[PDB]
């Protein structure tokens, strides 16, 4: 296994959360996600934030692995508004996710 895998995980956990967070703020000043400015989203220095998926009442956050900094993690983590976490890999366990 790997430490630095396992602190990097969790860490994105932890970015995931936060812009999740603000997406929650956001919608109950707004009532929609449909206007969100995707570019004020959060990022980690090991994974890139996005928005894979946005709905008016419901979104995806996305963590993909950045390979300069993060190179042989294939983990991605994805986080969704009903609080559903999860991350697969390419035969690659995902620690703190599995």
């Amino acid at each position: 296994g790997s430490h630095m895998r396992r602190v990097r995980l969790s860490e994105v956990r932890t970015t995931l959360l936060h812009n999740a967070q603000t997406m929650e703020r956001y919608y109950r000043q707004k009532g929609t996600f449909k206007t969100y400015d995707k570019n004020k989203l959060k990022q980690n220095k090991y994974f890139n934030v996005t928005l894979s998926k946005v709905s008016p009442d419901h979104f995806t956050l996305q963590a993909d692995p950045n390979p300069t900094t993060n190179d042989g993690e294939t983990c991605v983590v994805t986080l969704n508004d009903g609080g559903t976490i999860a991350a697969s890999g390419t035969n690659q366990s995902c620690p703190g996710f599995d």
